[PDB]
C-alpha cells in the first residue's frame, strides 16, 4: 500500500503546516501536524476542556462506531517549546491520503497548553518520531508510521514541504519526479528516539565550504533551524544590523535585509536554503525588525534541522531494520 497527502502551511510565514487525517467511522477530518520530532498521535476532542477549544475541530470518539476505549490508558507529553497536552486513549481507524491504519492509538486531549488553545489551525499532532517516545501509560503505542510499515510497499515515508506553498507527505514510495539530482542518504541514530543524523558543514551564502560535523534532528514539527552558536553567529554576521536580542529571544534583523542563503551538507552533497525561507517577519505587527529563521541550540541541548532546513530538500525518512534519512535537492 501507500499513501499520499498535501499539507499546508497554517499562516503566511510557514509557521507550522498541516495534513489531513481521516479518524474514525464516519471519517472525521482533523488537520494534524505532522511531527518527525514525537511519536504521540493526539487530537482535539469533545473531552477536552471547554475554555481550551477555541476554533479547532474535534474527534468525537462516541460518533465513531470503531472507537474503542484503551482501558487504563492515558498520556501526557511536554514538548521543546514549552507547550504540552494530556489525557484518555482510544483506538480507532486512521487514514492518510488513502493509507489506512485500523487499531491506531488516537489520544484524546482532556487538557492543552495555552499556545495549542490560541492556534486554531492545528487540530492535533501526528507523531512520525521512533515509538519509544510514545508517552502512553502504563502501554506504550505504536506510532501510523510504525503500524503502516509492514503494509506499505516501502517501509518509508518522505517530507516534501513547501515554501510558502504547500507540498507532500508520501507513505510507502518515493516520488522520483519530486526532486532533481540523487537522493544522498546518510546514517540515523535512534538512540534518543529521534530521527537524529550528522550533518558534514556549511557554508553561509556564496562562502566557503566549512567540513565539521552536526549532530542534529530532522524534525518537521520544529519551525526553524537550530545550530551551534558558532555557525549561528557566523551566518548573522553576514547581515548588516542582525543581532542576537535577549528580549525578543533570538537574533533579529532590519527587516529592509537581503538576506544570504545558508548550505548544509549531507555526506558530500550540499542542500541550499535560499535567503528568503530564513525570514519570519516583523518581530510585533508593524516593527521593521525581523526575527531570523536561523537561531541558536545552545541550552536546548540538541541541534534541530526544523521546517527551515526540510523545506529546501526532498527528506526521505527511511525506515528499514536500520534506520537511514535521505536528501535531495529539489
Amino acid at each position: 500500500s501507500t499513501g499520499s497527502a498535501t499539507t499546508t502551511p497554517i499562516d503566511s510565514l510557514d509557521d507550522a503546516y498541516i495534513t489531513p487525517v481521516q479518524i474514525g467511522t464516519p471519517a472525521q477530518t482533523l488537520n494534524l501536524d505532522f511531527d518527525t520530532g514525537s511519536s504521540d498521535l493526539w487530537v482535539f476532542s469533545s473531552e477536552t476542556t471547554a475554555s481550551e477549544v477555541d476554533g479547532q475541530t474535534i474527534y468525537t470518539p462516541s460518533k465513531s462506531t470503531t472507537a474503542k476505549l484503551l482501558s487504563g490508558a492515558t498520556w501526557s507529553i511536554s514538548y521543546g517549546d514549552g507547550s504540552s497536552s494530556s489525557g484518555d486513549v482510544y483506538t480507532d481507524t486512521v487514514s492518510v491520503g488513502g493509507l489506512t491504519v485500523t487499531g491506531q492509538a488516537v489520544e484524546s486531549a482532556k487538557k492543552v497548553s495555552s499556545s495549542f488553545t490560541e492556534d486554531s489551525t492545528i487540530d492535533g499532532l501526528l507523531g512520525l518520531a521512533f515509538s519509544t517516545l510514545n508517552t502512553v501509560s502504563p502501554t506504550q503505542q505504536k506510532t501510523f508510521f510504525d503500524n503502516a510499515k509492514a503494509s506499505l510497499d516501502s517501509p518509508v515515508f518522505t517530507a516534501d514541504l513547501g515554501y510558502h506553498a504547500p507540498g507532500t507527505y508520501n507513505f510507502g514510495f518515493i516520488d522520483t519526479t519530486a526532486y532533481t539530482g540523487s537522493i544522498t542518504y546518510t546514517a540515523v541514530s535512534t538512540k534518543q528516539g529521534f530521527w537524529e543524523w550528522t550533518s558534514t558543514g556549511y557554508a553561509v551564502g556564496s562562502g566557503t565550504f566549512k567540513s565539521t560535523s552536526i549532530d542534529g534532528i530532522a524534525d518537521t514539527g520544529t519551525t526553524l533551524l537550530y545550530l551551534p552558536a558558532t555557525v549561528v553567529s557566523a551566518y548573522w554576521a553576514q547581515v548588516s544590523g542582525a543581532k542576537s536580542s535577549s528580549s525578543v529571544g533570538g537574533y533579529v534583523f532590519p527587516c529592509s535585509a537581503t538576506l544570504p542563503s545558508f548550505t548544509f551538507g549531507v555526506g558530500s552533497a550540499r542542500i541550499v536554503i535560499p535567503g528568503d525561507y530564513i525570514d519570519f517577519g516583523p518581530i510585533s505587527t508593524g516593527s521593521s525588525s525581523c526575527f531570523g529563521g536561523i537561531q541558536s541550540s545552545a541550552g536546548i541541548g540538541i541541534n534541530i534541522f526544523g521546517d527551515v532546513a526540510l523545506k529546501a530538500a526532498f527528506v526521505v525518512f527511511n525506515g528499514a531494520t536500520t534506520p537511514t534519512l535521505g536528501f535531495a535537492s529539489k
